């Protein structure tokens, strides 16, 4: 409801990780914290540029990366969601937020 999980293939998320700090980079996004050994890192307000989206968004992002057997998944978890200085509660737009952040996670990993 407020956390996405992504399935890395390839055993891949080793070195997600690291891309996903350069693609947060790349799209003007600050990091407040990262942690290469742990493999987790955390965001600052994070604004989106959805087509239907008029209203400015912030809320910030933890990013951590957790080995499954053989595989990597990665743990998206949204700490904070307002429109316009509004908190939203509501699970559905939380999800879509934190999907949002998992989005940009899959453009690196495809490069990865």
């Amino acid at each position: 409801g407020d956390t996405a999980s992504l399935l890395v293939e390839n055993g891949r998320g080793n070195t997600l990780w690291p891309q996903v700090v350069s693609v947060l980079q790349a799209k003007n996004y600050t990091i407040t914290q990262r942690d290469d050994a742990g493999q987790t890192l955390t965001t600052d307000w994070v604004q989106w540029n959805r087509l239907d989206e008029d209203e400015q968004y912030r809320g910030r992002y933890q990013i951590s990366v957790k080995p499954q057997g053989y595989q990597q998944a990665v743990t998206v978890k949204l700490l904070n969601l307002e429109q316009a200085g509004k908190p939203v509660a509501d699970a559905a737009s939380m999800q879509r937020y934190s999907t949002e952040m998992m989005n940009v996670i899959s453009a690196g990993l495809d490069k990865s």
